[PDB]
């Protein structure tokens, strides 16, 4: 998954996916889903967690596959989420889900780490907490 085509992405805001990739920084994904309810509410955690300093370190972001795991489809999904959360949260819409499938993940929620070189440096399955985070941030072999 070359930095380019990652970077190539686009958010539900039309927007270029590099805008959240550059300053040789990491980068952090999470992929949720519309059916998901947890998640829909961890979007306003994950909103407030992108604002967090301890976080801003890192690249925060969401994404979204259109059409995969039963999830809806492209240009449904942005406009409904369109009508959810604020215009200050990171999301990213990936149709098929590349890196979804790269990483053959199918399972939401889940956080995917990126090098800051821009690559994928550590999968996580699953969900994490705030402090979770801030373990991640201070150290990736940081594990209970």
């Amino acid at each position: 998954m070359v930095p380019h085509t990652l970077s190539t992405l686009k958010t539900a805001d039309n927007r270029p996916a590099s805008v959240y990739l550059k300053k040789d920084k990491p980068t952090l994904i999470k992929f949720w889903a519309s059916w998901c309810p947890l998640c829909l509410s961890e979007l306003g955690q994950t909103e407030k967690w992108a604002q967090d300093a301890k976080f801003s370190s890192a690249n925060l972001i969401t994404v979204a596959s259109p059409g995969f795991l039963h999830e809806k489809k492209d240009g449904d999904f942005q406009k409904w989420y369109a009508g959810l959360n604020y215009p200050k949260l990171p999301v990213v819409t990936d149709n098929g889900g590349t890196i979804a499938q790269s990483l053959n993940i199918s399972v939401y929620p889940s956080w995917a780490l990126i090098g800051k070189d821009g690559d994928v440096q550590r999968i996580v399955k699953g969900s994490i907490n705030e402090a979770q985070a801030l373990a991640l941030i201070r150290d990736p072999n940081a594990d209970l």
